[PDB]
């Protein structure tokens, strides 16, 4: 029905408002951020490699967000930004988009990006996704599924951009057994 | 977006209130049936194959309906189901899932599918997008593009479900240049 920021359900009067507005009215989900696409966890993680790099913030308690949804029969879809990631692809660069000058690549606001080809990144995004269906999450969005928009280079592997994209879903999807996933197929086939 | 039923906004009196909610909330979108999975366009339509086997139904004034979205700065999606059509697949058996023994596959509410590797069905249903995207939807949504869940008969040429699937959203994306499609790819990676 609505996206909802991590800050916006972190503040107690914003998140009574979204409880009331639930309850007397025809909504009855809410879209919440786990991951944005400032490639902060919105909570407090426990995943070691979330920590390490301080990918992490206080924008709200988990718990107490989805144990208030939950109470009030509101179903919890968990936004998970992908690739758009500037926190793990600047403190780990191995994992970045890289430039046809070497080095990093950078978009018109100076953020890295994470390669889609290079899989050591895809166990670290699953890892989020499996410790917010611990938490309680009740399905899991996928967004930024993609590469940024000549000075991009890539190793390909022989994988086309949207074959790649598909392998790491499918690689999610083997990953999160028997948890509601969804993402737009218009996101790949362009 | 909340999702509203093509009976829903044909109720001037429905229909106000969901203005009224949008504007005094954070709403600014809502899916709207063009075609559920009765089989049933929701507008009268003017495209000819719709027309010759009575696949649609005065559910909404879409001009009304569309109109009174837009004066409200309101995005409005139009939800297409694709292969759960139990009239066109009924009306025209070539375009029907086929059963092993004989005949066409019944589901277990007695309705007939559409058979997604039968090419032919696939202009019917871009038809319907074009006309919906003329009358001024905002978006197209795919739904049920997939096969219904021993006893069905395919020529699949050798592709695979998923294959196909992937096939026909490509022939989407062709034929709709520039308009906004969404659909589900986890209702396609399983």
């Amino acid at each position: 029905a609505l996206y909802l920021t991590g800050w916006t359900v972190g503040s107690d009067e914003r998140l009574q408002h979204y409880v009331d507005l639930a309850n007397r009215t025809e909504i009855n989900a809410y879209v919440v951020d786990i991951k944005d696409d400032d490639g902060y966890v919105g909570y407090e993680s426990n995943i070691p490699a979330v920590r390490e790099i301080g990918a992490w913030k206080s924008k709200y308690n988990v718990d107490k967000v989805l144990k208030t949804f939950h109470d009030n029969n509101i179903h919890v879809i968990g936004r998970l930004v992908c690739f758009k990631d500037p926190v793990l692809s600047s403190k780990k660069p191995e994992l970045a988009v890289k430039s046809v000058n070497g080095g990093s690549w950078r978009d018109n606001h100076n953020l890295t990006w994470l390669d889609p080809y290079n899989k050591d990144s895809w166990p670290y995004l699953i890892e989020i996704a499996k410790e917010a269906v611990e938490k309680g999450f009740d399905e899991i969005q996928f967004d930024y599924i993609r590469f940024p928009n000549k000075s991009m280079s890539f190793n390909t592997g022989g994988k086309e951009k949207h074959e790649i994209i598909n392998e790491f879903l499918a690689y999610a999807r083997e990953q999160l057994p028997g948890v509601v996933l969804s993402a737009d197929v218009f996101g790949i086939i362009l």
